[PDB]
Parts: C-alpha cells; sequence; structure tokens
C-alpha cells in the first residue's frame, strides 16, 4: 500500500524513508549557504549597515505578510478523507494558520526599531532580487500541488528561518545593542522563530512524506527537490544582493 | 472618513448603523423561512423519515466539509493594513479557521448515527436542489469580494445554522431518542452549533460593517442583501426538496 507512518522521533531524519533522507541530502548545500550566510553572521554581530538592514526588512515583508495566505491557498486544495496525508495537511494547516496571527505585527515592530515605517514596508522600494522569493511562493501556492507548495513554504522557508533567526540571536550582540526600553518589542519576531526545538518544519516534512508514501516516483521526488532548492536559492539570491549593497555602503564610509 | 467603530453590545442590531439594521430587516423573511422550517420542527421531534434524514446528512456534507475552505479563500483576498475592516477580517479568519478543525469529523459521527457511512457522504447521491448551496458558496468564495463572500457564509449560513441547530435541540426529543451509549457522539455537531450566545455571526457582521463603513453605496448594500438572501434561499430550496421527499415517504407508509 506504500503507506508511511512514523515510528521514530519527529525531529530526526532517520525517522523517515531513505528517499526523504536523500532529499534532505540533495538540498543540504542549497540550505547551508542560506542558513550560514555572511549576512546573518553580520546581523548577529550588529554589523549591518542602515541601508542593508532597511532593505532586508522591506524586502522580507511580502513573504512575511503573505505566509498565512500561502497556507490558506494550500488548505483550499485539500479534501476530507481523500488521502491520509491530505487529512494530516488539512488539520495542520488549520492549526498553523492561527499560529501566524501576530507574526506580521511583530515584523512591523522589528522594522520600526530600525526606523523602517509601515509606509516604507508598503512602498516596497527594493531591488527585484529581493522580491523573487515572494513571487515564487505565490506561484507555487497558486498553481502547484499541495505537497510541492508545502515543501516550498512550510518546510523550506520556515525550516531555514528557524536556523537563520537562531544564528542572528546566537551571541547576544544584536539584542544587547537595542536600548533596553525598545528591546523586547524589537526582538519579538526573531525570538518567536528562533526556538531550538521547532517541530514546524519537521511536521511539514512528515506531512510531505505521508502524502508521497514509501515509494514516490522519481519525478515527484525531483519536483520536491527542485521546489525546496528554489526556495533556498531565492533566499540566497536575496542575501547575495543585500551583501553587494553592504560592501558598497561600508566601503564608502571606510574611504570617507 | 465614514469609519465604523462599535460602541454597544456585539450581539444587538442597535449597535450597528441604520443601513445594517435595514439589511437585517430586508433579509428577515428569507432567514425566517429557513430557521423556522417545518423540516427542523420535525427533526426536533425525531419525526423525519430515514430517507430524508439520510438525504439531509449527505446533502449538507459538501458545505460542512468545505466551510473552512471558503474562509481560506477569503483570507487569500486580504492584505495587511490596507483597510481596518480588512485587518479585522484577516485576524478573525485566521482564528476561526482553527475553530472548525473537528467539525467535519463531528458531522461524520452524526451521519454514522443514522447509518450514513463515509462512503455515502463521499458518493453524494442526492438531488441537485441539495447541492446548489455548496456551488453558490464556492462561487462567491472564489469570485466575489471578501465582504460579500463573508456575508454569504460566516454571516448568513453560520447565523442561520446557530438557529436551526438550536431549534433541533430545543425540546430534548431528538437527543433522547438516541441510545445512551451513542448519544454524546451523535449529538456533538449539533451541540457545537447550538449555543445561545454565539458571537460568530455577529462578529462576521461587525467585520462586514467595518469593511463597508457608515455610508456604503446603495449598490454595495444591494450586493450584500442579494448574497445573504441567496444563501438563505438555497438553504430553503434544500429544505423544500427534503420535505417533498418526507411527505412521499410518510404517505407511502401511512397508505401501506
Ligand atoms: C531572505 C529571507 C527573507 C524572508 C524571510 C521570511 C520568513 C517567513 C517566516 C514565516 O513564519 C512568516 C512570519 O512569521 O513572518
Ligand atoms: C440546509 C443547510 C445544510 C447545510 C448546513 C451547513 C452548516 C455549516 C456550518 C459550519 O460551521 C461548518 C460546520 O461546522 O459544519
Ligand atoms: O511561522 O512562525
Ligand atoms: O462553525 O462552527
Ligand atoms: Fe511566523
Ligand atoms: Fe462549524
Amino acid at each position: 500500500i506504500d503507506t508511511f507512518s512514523r515510528t521514530g522521533p519527529l525531529m530526526e531524519a532517520a525517522s523517515y524513508p531513505a528517499w526523504t533522507q536523500q532529499l534532505i541530502q540533495d538540498c543540504s548545500e542549497s540550505k547551508r549557504r542560506v542558513v550560514e550566510h555572511e549576512l546573518y553572521q553580520r546581523m548577529r554581530d550588529n554589523k549591518l549597515s542602515a541601508k542593508v538592514m532597511r532593505q532586508y526588512l522591506i524586502g522580507g515583508w511580502p513573504v512575511v505578510e503573505q505566509f498565512a495566505l500561502y497556507m490558506a491557498q494550500n488548505l483550499t486544495k485539500t479534501r476530507f478523507a481523500r488521502h491520509p496525508g491530505e487529512d494530516m495537511a488539512r488539520r495542520w494547516l488549520m492549526r498553523n494558520i492561527r499560529v501566524e496571527l501576530n507574526h506580521a505585527d511583530y515584523w512591523v515592530h522589528w522594522s520600526r526599531a530600525h526606523g523602517v515605517t509601515l509606509e516604507d514596508l508598503q512602498a516596497q522600494q527594493v531591488p527585484p532580487e529581493l522580491h523573487a522569493l515572494s513571487h515564487w511562493c505565490w506561484h507555487t501556492s497558486s498553481a502547484d500541488s499541495l505537497i510541492v507548495a508545502i515543501a516550498a513554504t512550510n518546510y523550506a522557508i520556515e525550516g531555514a528561518t528557524g536556523e537563520w533567526s537562531a544564528l542572528v540571536c546566537s551571541n547576544g550582540i544584536y539584542a544587547a545593542a537595542f536600548p533596553e526600553e525598545d528591546r523586547k518589542r524589537a526582538m519579538k519576531w526573531l525570538k518567536m522563530h528562533a526556538q531550538y526545538d521547532d517541530a514546524h518544519p519537521w511536521e511539514a516534512l512528515e506531512i510531505i512524506v505521508t502524502l508521497a508514501g514509501l515509494n514516490p516516483t522519481k519525478a515527484l521526488q525531483a519536483e520536491l527537490r527542485q521546489a525546496i532548492c528554489k526556495s533556498y536559492d531565492y533566499m540566497y539570491l536575496f542575501l547575495e544582493r543585500c551583501m553587494q549593497q553592504e560592501k558598497t555602503a561600508v566601503t564608502r564610509e571606510r574611504l570617507a
């Protein structure tokens, strides 16, 4: 019947089939270059220029603002009792849409701590490299199967985001640099996403595996791999463009 | 600025503008003939034929199964901070999608207590009069503005459903007719919807009023009125067809 049911711990690759473990391996370099990106090492250390911090916060906003909408669009593809993976997806999406309730508000507060206003967020004056991620996310959510779109969003983006947010928070410098009275409100978005035991991406993976089963086609596996790597690669494109702006901003002041 | 902010209690028509009070009045007969329908008086009294009870449970299923999907489709139309009514709608829909988590399961349990299996539900062998409501709900959710689709679903259908479910539960006969060991599980869907102080439709109305403001166009008001009455009128069409089947079923046995 090719039916998957997890036996081992949620948050261990070994609890999933060989093909899923292969998928993780095949996407690992694409993931690594995002979650260990120089931009995040610099942000961790409070080094980023005002220009780049502003571009980061504005550029990230559409994905943040629309994240529960990707989930909604995926929920719209599901039907009750059509497949055990589909029931799992339905329930999870209905629970996790609520989880995001205040997250866009937190991003607005984070932004305001760097002088980025709601008007700035809404204006979206940033380079096109920074918007590609949002366009991909809407396209997959709109047009692809649930399994692929969930892989692109709740697995790839949320998983990477747990890790980069943890890296930003990892040594206390960034947080301690905010004045005490501003810090809790400024840091809230980061703190909500940086939490060592984030079951969310593993829960997403479990849904994907249940949908796909023990023996998915090579074609389906390639579709998943390409969607996951596309999400990472658009995060990488965003980060590379920000670092080009960083090097210019910092060099200008060094030479002045 | 035409901005609406409620001062009075949530669940009183007088807390809303004159146009909203007019809207309620204009839709009142359409509503009444559903919420006081003979079919529900009979169901209350455990009188309905097996044939009709089965048709009711199968026919209602698509709307039940898809209800959180209508909400999802409406959430997809919203954007952060574009309008105060839209922020209200976004937050409410994100909270209330979760509320429906188990409701389709409860309907399956209610159905099974009348010998209607999941297979029966999925097969959807009922007259077309019974499916019209589901087609309307998807069409408005897919194609209409948020305000109109919310009016059609969370206001009209959920409001009427609070009232008809309360009527079915109102004298204890229907519930007491189930064997004790089966009763809690059979009655759960009804009980969850029959609760005297159901703020859900009033919350929906508040969102609609906030979206529309103090002085909506006559055209927008007519769109709301026609959408709300269409939802009621499709419930009425469903109920009228069921009662035609009831009269035939009962008459056949009376004459036998
Ligand atoms: C370079 C990446 C910038 C985009 C990050 C988007 C993270 C989305 C996280 C998701 O949980 C929604 C949210 O809470 O903001
Ligand atoms: C004649 C009406 C039959 C359709 C009733 C649909 C009621 C939908 C209620 C909504 O809360 C979803 C649910 O919980 O089943
Ligand atoms: O996603 O938090
Ligand atoms: O809707 O409960
Ligand atoms: Fe989030
Ligand atoms: Fe419900």
